């Protein structure tokens, strides 16, 4: 059908559902139509809802879950607090295979890392990623220990033959820092990097981040995703 | 020759230093002649020094440097940013094997993280360890977002037959919260829990930190490594 990009990263809190949205954004922008689909969803007592987000942020409407759990742990451990199985892997692939289409861009929102439980049994975000021939993009910090983190996860998606769409620096701070200037060109010699979002972006209106998310990534890279 | 276990961690600031000694430590105690060695060491400027923080804490004499860079960076960086050069894969390989004798524990202390290039090009403790025939002790911490961390670890430690020697959380909290809770269970699913070292245990003195060593790992564990 279309094209099928699972969105993961380094660890929690990297910027993995603000990227997710600026990529959507950009890709609109760009004539694209984008769904986003975020299988399991926890933190959902603190208000967590990374759908609404993308939803908020970039105008995203095709925006498809199918678990939610209360508690801000790793899916499986917020499953197990609440006395509930979490989905099959069954319904996260024929969910994401429903959702694509041709012309869509259908962006795969994973929790934590790359290797975190999704579904059962033991299924993750890598496992989905090949079970519907989807590359992966990798969401990366650029603090002190974001090269080591990275390498280890672009080897994790190799031994699996999922391809490496890129990186992206989920925050790039303002001024950056020796540490970060260091480690953004180290990133650079490690895999291709799309965007690196200025840090904060995730707070501006609609219009604010459709600006930055215009601007962030580069034109021709998106419009070629098809 | 005798045992090289080489202490990494998920990444920078888990407790590699800390481990290493607390492991030396209960060897010591164990009968068990100990050496430590640390290959690439930053950070000096700001007076970082984990060989010493080691013979601090318990007691090792036989400490083994090699590279030494000012900046608080990677390797990588803080040799590019003092002018000097990292160390070649076989002289690091070499500082090791120089200590390996039999009926001795040798200690290879990583910097930061098992995937840091320590030498050019992109030579990793990993590499060291397949060179030396070392098993790898991985540091972890309990916080959110070990477990995605550590089983990358072990992935990548699987993929070049370097076996795992098993995993130490290297500062546990007392009490613990549902979410140290629950990665302490589950990182004991995937890999053995050798130890779990209590907070600020770095800041011990010579007879506390030797007590709460051999009262963190298993006895007969730590005697087994070395035969
Ligand atoms: O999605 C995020 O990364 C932020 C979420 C929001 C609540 C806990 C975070 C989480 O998901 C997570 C945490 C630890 C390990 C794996 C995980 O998936
Ligand atoms: O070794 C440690 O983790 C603590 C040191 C203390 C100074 C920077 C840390 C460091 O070495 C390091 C950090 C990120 C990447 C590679 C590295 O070697
Ligand atoms: N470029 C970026 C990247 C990330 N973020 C912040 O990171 C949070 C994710 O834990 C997001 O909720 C958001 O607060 C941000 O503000 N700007």
């Amino acid at each position: 059908g279309g094209t099928i990009l699972v969105v993961t990263g380094t660890g929690t809190g990297v910027g993995k559902t603000v990227v997710c949205a600026a990529l959507a954004s950009a890709a609109r922008q760009a004539g694209i139509d984008v769904a986003v689909c975020k299988p399991v969803q926890t933190g959902t007592a603190r208000g967590d809802d990374d759908l609404a987000e993308v939803g908020r942020l970039a105008g995203v409407t095709q925006l498809a879950g199918l678990a939610r759990y209360p508690q801000p742990m790793a899916p499986a451990a917020a499953a197990e607090h609440a006395g509930m199985a979490l989905p099959a892997r069954d319904q996260i692939v024929r969910l994401i295979a429903d959702l694509d289409r041709p012309g869509r861009l259908t962006l795969v929102e994973g929790a934590g890392g790359l290797l975190v439980e999704l579904a059962e049994p033991g299924v993750t975000l890598r496992d989905v990623a090949v079970d519907v021939a989807a590359a992966a993009l990798v969401v990366v910090t650029a603090d002190l220990g974001t090269l080591n983190h990275t390498k280890l996860t672009l080897e994790a998606l190799a031994a699996q033959q999922v391809s490496c769409a890129g990186l992206v620096i989920g925050s790039w701070p303002d001024p950056p820092g020796l540490v970060a200037a260091s480690n953004r060109s180290a990133l650079a010699r490690i895999a291709m990097v799309r965007a690196a979002l200025p840090a904060g972006a995730a707070s501006l209106d609609a219009g604010d981040f459709a600006a930055m998310s215009a601007a962030a990534f580069d034109r021709n890279w998106v419009a070629g995703l098809v």
